[PDB]
């Protein structure tokens, strides 16, 4: 029905919203500290000396167990 | 349809894992440190000297901001 097409749609934005923010395609478990975004995988948090949300220096990276991944 | 269903089983799954393991209620917004276990919202990681997933000491919160909050 469109009511499924509807569903998709808020579940594909949900699994967006749990993927990195920088590379797009790897799940975010990791936090720039200590800003606390949560934002990157941690190919990308590595390679980052500034948080890409708030620009706060990145005084060191806290890997993040969630329980969706 | 069932289709449906299905596509809003899965939303409900995936909305419940993102609430604290301890109270159910709240939006899980902080870890553990060093562990990395990112389980709890604020009010219940206040309290916790071990993580309730490892039992690792917990040496401080830190709050994390999620694109999912
Ligand atoms: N000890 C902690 O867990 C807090 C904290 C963490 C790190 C820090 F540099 C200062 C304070 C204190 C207040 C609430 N939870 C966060
Ligand atoms: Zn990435
Ligand atoms: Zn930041
Ligand atoms: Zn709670
Ligand atoms: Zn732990």
């Amino acid at each position: 029905s469109q009511q499924t097409r509807v569903l998709q749609e808020k579940l594909r934005k949900l699994k967006e919203a749990m993927l990195c923010m920088v590379c797009c395609e790897e799940e975010i478990n990791s936090t720039f500290c200590p800003c606390g975004h949560t934002v990157c995988c941690e190919s990308c948090a590595a390679q980052l000396q500034s948080c890409p949300v708030c620009r706060s220096r990145v005084e060191h990276v806290q890997h993040v167990y969630l329980p969706t991944h």
